[PDB]
C-alpha cells in the first residue's frame, strides 16, 4: 500500500559534567552529551516526522515551548504520526561513538524505543560504530546518530 | 509491489560573493555555496537515481532543471516517486522560515503533492567544518515503486 | 507486504602499504584502507544496512572484530542470515565518499560484486561516488566513508 520512508540525523558534543544518556539508557562514563541530549532518540523522532512529512523535531517540540525527556518526545511523535494516518513498520539506526563500549546497552535501547513506539522488538534495531579515530567523532568530542524509519498509510 | 529505496548525500563549501540557494530558495546570507550548488536538491537527486538504480548525478549531468530531468529519467525507467525526506545540516543561517517554500519547490519539480515531500534542518552543534560554517550538508531518502 | 528498511555507515583510515579494496574491487592506489578484515568500507556499510533491516543487530555482533577476512564472504554470510531470518532483499543503494582515487571506472564492477553476493540482478543494486568537496578529514584524503540503504521484505 502507501509506504513512506524517513531519515534522521543528530549530533551532540561530549563533555565532562553531564551524564551519558543514549536510547533512554544512562551509561556510566566520565562524560556526557550537551543539549537530556539523547542523540539516538532525537534522530529516530526526526526520521518518523520525516516519513510522515510532518516537518521536524524542532517544529513540533520547540526549545521555547512551555509544553520533557526525549522518550516523552518520542511517544508524542508516534501519536502525531498515528493521527496523520501512518502505522510504523520499522526503525533502524546507528550510533557513532569512539567510546564507551555501547554493545552491552543495545538491547536496553531497543527495548525502550520499541516500548515508546508500541512496536514488537523485532521491528527496532540499533547499531554502533566507531569513527576509526577520524575527526571530532574519532577524537571523542561528540557522538552522532543516524536513523531510518518506514511507515505506511 | 516493486518498491525501492534510495539515499543521497551532498556537501558544498560556503564562500563569499555567491548567493545562498537551498531547495531552490534564495536565502539572504553573507556567503553562498560553491559548485548553483543547491546541496539539498543535489542530495535528493542522488537519492532518486539511487532508488531507480540509475547511478548518480555525476554520471547523468540550475539545480531545479536538473531535479526535473532526474524525475524524467526515473519515470523513463518505469518508476513512480512515492515520497522524499531530507535533512539540511547548517550552523547558519536560520532555515526555519524557508522550509515550507523548499518543500513547495521540490513538490512542484517532482510533480508530487506536498504531503509526500519533507525537509528538515539541523545545526552541527559547533562541531567540525559544518559547526564552523565552512560548508552545508544535505541528506536525502526516497521511496519509489516500479509499476 | 512486510517491508523493512535498513541503513549503514562505515569509515576507514587510508594508509600506505595496504591494498585498496572497495566493493570487492582491488583498485590500483598507493594507499589502502586500514582494518582487521580487508577493511572494505562499502561492503561493511551494506552489510550493516542488511542486518539493520532484518533487526539482527550489526556487523560486530555477527563477525567480531576475521583477520584480513574477505568482506565479500562476510556479505554473503550476512545475506544468508538475513534469508534465514525470513527476509528477501529488494534493493540496495550506497554512496562512497573519497577525495581520491577516481572511482567511476570501478563502480560498475562494485555493483556487479554486490549483486553477485546478494543474488540480485544488477538493476536492484546501486553504488554512487562523491567527493567531500575538499572538506574535513575526507576532503584531506585521510579516510574513505560509505553509506548504504537496503529494503527487504519478510
Ligand atoms: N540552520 C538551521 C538549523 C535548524 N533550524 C531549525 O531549528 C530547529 C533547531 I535543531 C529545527 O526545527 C530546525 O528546523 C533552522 O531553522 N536553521
Ligand atoms: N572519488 C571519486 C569521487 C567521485 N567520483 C565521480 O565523479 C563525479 C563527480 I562528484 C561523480 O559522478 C562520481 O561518480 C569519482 O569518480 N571518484
Ligand atoms: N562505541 C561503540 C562502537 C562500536 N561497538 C561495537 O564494536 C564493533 C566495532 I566498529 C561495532 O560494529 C559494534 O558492534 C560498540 O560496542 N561500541
Ligand atoms: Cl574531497
Ligand atoms: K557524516
Ligand atoms: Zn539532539
Ligand atoms: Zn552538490
Ligand atoms: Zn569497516
Amino acid at each position: 500500500m502507501d509506504f513512506r520512508i524517513g531519515q534522521g540525523y543528530d549530533v551532540h558534543q561530549l563533555v565532562p559534567g553531564r551524564p551519558l544518556i543514549i536510547g533512554g539508557v544512562t551509561i556510566p562514563y566520565e562524560r556526557g552529551l550537551l543539549g537530556d541530549a539523547d542523540v539516538l532518540l532525537h534522530a529516530i523522532t526526526d526520521a518518523l516526522f520525516g516519513a510522515a512529512a510532518l516537518g521536524d523535531i524542532g517544529r513540533h517540540f520547540s526549545d521555547t515551548d512551555p509544553r520533557a525527556d526525549s522518550r516523552a518526545l518520542l511517544r508524542e511523535c508516534a501519536s502525531r504520526v498515528a493521527q496523520a494516518g501512518f502505522a510504523i513498520r520499522n526503525v533502524d539506526s546507528t550510533i557513532i561513538a569512539q567510546a564507551p563500549k555501547l554493545a552491552p546497552h543495545i538491547d536496553a535501547m531497543r527495548a525502550n524505543i520499541a516500548a515508546d513506539l508500541d512496536l514488537p522488538l523485532d521491528r527496532v534495531n540499533v547499531k554502533a560504530k566507531t569513527n576509526e579515530k577520524l575527526g571530532y567523532l574519532g577524537r571523542g568530542e561528540g557522538i552522532e546518530a543516524q536513523a531510518a524509519a518506514l511507515v505506511v498509510r
